[PDB]
């Protein structure tokens, strides 16, 4: 389902067109304005390793994933990504481990080589 979707007419937004980073639009936002660099944004999300054995929600507490975009605070897929984003949008992402933990990986959570899949909602975004 929603993984393979993303593969398939999935967007590339990596700069380098590796397909890194696959991007659909699931719900259309509002507003022409994208965040840039440095602003306070505020989501929610769903998130998996394609692997199916680890499964994390902004739910599973009760509050608002909130992180300044491009300050590394996130994974790299997360900054490309959520900076393509507008406000009310959900997107799917399929993410390649260069974009996300890498060879290292980030035990025991998160494997060597992984590959991550996230539902992302933008709620709002404000300047700092
Ligand atoms: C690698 O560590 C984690 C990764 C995710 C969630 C975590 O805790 C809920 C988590 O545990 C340690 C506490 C970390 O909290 C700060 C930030 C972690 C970095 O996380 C990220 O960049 C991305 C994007 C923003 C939401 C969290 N996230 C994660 O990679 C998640 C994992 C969780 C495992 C399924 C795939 C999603």
């Amino acid at each position: 389902g929603a993984p393979a979707t993303v593969t398939e007419q999935g967007e590339d937004i990596t700069s380098k067109k590796d397909r890194g980073v696959l991007k659909i639009v699931k719900r259309v936002g509002n507003g022409e304005e994208t965040p840039m660099i440095g602003d306070k944004v505020y989501v929610h999300y769903k998130g998996k390793l394609s692997n199916g054995k680890k499964f994390d929600s902004s739910h599973d507490r009760n509050e608002p994933f909130v992180f300044s975009l491009g300050k590394g605070q996130v994974i790299k897929a997360w900054d490309i990504g959520v900076a393509t984003m507008k406000k009310g949008e959900i997107a799917h992402l399929l993410i390649k481990p260069e974009y996300a933990y890498g060879s290292a990986g980030s035990l025991p959570k998160i494997p060597s080589n992984a590959t991550l899949f996230f539902e992302i909602e933008l709620l709002d975004f404000k300047g700092e």
